[PDB]
C-alpha cells in the first residue's frame, strides 16, 4: 500500500514495481536460496514508448511474472534488457526474456562468467566497460563499472533524467549489518569500487541496492563500512 516492499510481504513467484521517479520503477521480488527467502531488486526505465529492463527478476518464473507485472502496470513492451552481473538474480530468467522477444545484453565479463557457472547467458556483449570507471550510454541510462566489488563484473547504472542510481549487488541497504553473499566478492577492492561510484555519481538522489531498500547517497559509505567490517 505505498511502503517499499520487503521481503515477508512478497511470496516467492510474484513481482511487485515500485515508481522510484518519473519513467523509473525497480521491481522486487523474492527466492529461495540454500534454504533461505532473499528479497531482489531490478530497475525498469521508460525508453520513449518501450522500456529498458535491468536485472532479471531472479528466475524464470518470476521473470515471467515480471513482465505479466509490467503489462498490468504499465503497458508499454521491454525491448532490451542489461544484466548487471552473471549471479541467478541477475541473469535467472534471460531465456524467458529472449523468448518473449527482449534483447539481452550483459558486458563479456559477464558473459563468461555466466557461462562458467552454467548460468543463464545474455545475447550480446556491452563493449567499453572494462577498465574501471568505464562509462557507455544505453537508451536512457548510463552504464558504469566502478571494479571489483561484489563480483568482478558488477556493473551499475545511472538514470540521468532523474538522477537515480542503481547500484546493483555492489551496493547493499542501510539495514544491512554484513556484506550479502561475498562467494565471488573482491572485499579489498570494495571501498575502492564504491569511492569510484560516489566520485562519479555526486548528484545522485536515490540509490538503489541488489536487495532491499533505497534511500540517498548514504548507501554507498554504508556500504564500504560494511564490507571493511566483514573483511575485518
Ligand atoms: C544469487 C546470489 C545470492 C544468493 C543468496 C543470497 C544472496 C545475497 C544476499 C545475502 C544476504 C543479504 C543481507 S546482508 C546485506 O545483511 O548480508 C543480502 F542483501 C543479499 C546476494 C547479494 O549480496 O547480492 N546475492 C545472493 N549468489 C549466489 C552465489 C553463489 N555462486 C558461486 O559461488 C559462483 N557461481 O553468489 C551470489 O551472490
Ligand atoms: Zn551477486
Ligand atoms: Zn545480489
Amino acid at each position: 500500500s505505498g511502503e517499499y516492499p520487503t521481503v515477508n510481504e512478497i511470496p516467492v513467484g510474484e513481482v511487485r514495481l515500485y515508481q522510484i521517479a518519473d519513467g523509473v520503477w525497480s521491481h522486487i521480488a523474492t527466492q529461495s536460496f540454500d534454504g533461505a527467502v532473499y528479497p531482489s531488486n531490478g530497475l525498469i526505465v521508460r525508453d520513449g514508448d518501450e522500456l529498458l529492463l535491468i536485472d532479471t527478476a531472479w528466475g524464470a518464473k518470476n521473470t515471467a511474472a515480471l513482465l505479466a507485472e509490467i503489462e498490468k502496470q504499465i503497458g508499454l513492451p521491454v525491448t532490451r534488457a542489461v544484466s548487471t552481473h552473471f549471479h541467478d538474480d541477475r541473469v535467472g530468467g534471460v531465456d524467458v526474456l529472449r523468448a518473449a522477444g527482449v534483447a539481452t545484453y550483459a558486458s563479456p565479463s559477464t558473459r563468461r562468467l555466466a557461462e562458467a557457472e552454467g548460468n543463464e547467458i545474455p545475447t550480446h556483449s556491452l563493449e567499453g566497460l572494462s577498465s574501471s570507471g568505464d562509462a557507455v550510454r544505453f537508451g536512457p541510462v548510463e552504464l558504469f563499472y566502478p571494479g571489483a566489488a561484489h563480483s568482478t563484473d558488477n556493473l551499475v547504472v545511472y538514470v540521468p533524467s532523474a538522477n537515480v542510481l542503481y547500484g546493483g549487488c555492489a551496493v547493499h541497504e542501510l539495514s544491512s549489518t554484513s556484506a550479502g553473499n561475498v562467494a565471488d566478492a573482491d572485499l579489498a577492492e570494495w571501498p575502492t569500487s564504491v569511492e569510484r561510484i560516489q566520485k562519479h555519481y555526486p548528484e545522485a538522489e536515490v540509490v538503489i541496492p541488489g536487495h532491499g531498500l533505497p534511500g540517498g547517497l548514504d548507501l554507498l559509505q554504508h556500504t564500504a563500512n560494511v564490507v571493511k567490517a566483514h573483511k575485518n
